[PDB]
């Protein structure tokens, strides 16, 4: 069963990337299963809704009493040494909130790291129906 472990925000870097203190180590985390528009993007620079996605993650996590990380059951770090996880701000999953607000798309999913894929997909369908942000 997946379980939550506490973490301390160091710095929000982008819509989908954060630096956290995890078990005494500063580490970069990449939000599992979501692609947000980018500000630090390799070739196009600032994509549309990039700044908004980034402000949302920043606010959500900065304003939280408690931040927790949830590892899936596959690999826990990617080729760049970033943590792969579901991030919770006061019990609320950041990855899903971004999708529900139309500020992220569900990513190409890699088994076995896909436990909350259906949940997220259901939030994505909804945001699209509501024609929010990315979907407007």
């Amino acid at each position: 069963k997946l379980h939550k472990e506490p973490a301390t925000l160091i710095k929000a870097i982008d819509g989908d990337t954060l630096k956290l203190m995890y078990k005494g180590q500063p580490m970069t985390f990449r939000l599992l299963l979501v692609d947000t528009p980018e500000t630090k993007h390799p070739k196009k620079g600032v994509e549309k809704y990039g700044p908004e996605a980034s402000a949302f993650t920043k606010k959500m996590v900065e304003n939280a009493k408690k931040v927790e990380v949830e590892f899936d059951k596959g690999q826990r770090t990617d080729k760049y040494g970033r943590g792969l996880a579901y991030i919770y701000a006061d019990g609320k999953m950041v990855n899903e909130a971004l999708v529900r607000q139309g500020l992220a798309k569900v990513a190409y999913v890699y088994k076995p790291n896909n436990t909350h894929e259906q949940h997220l997909r259901k939030s994505e369908a909804q945001a699209k129906k509501e024609k929010l942000n990315i979907w407007s």
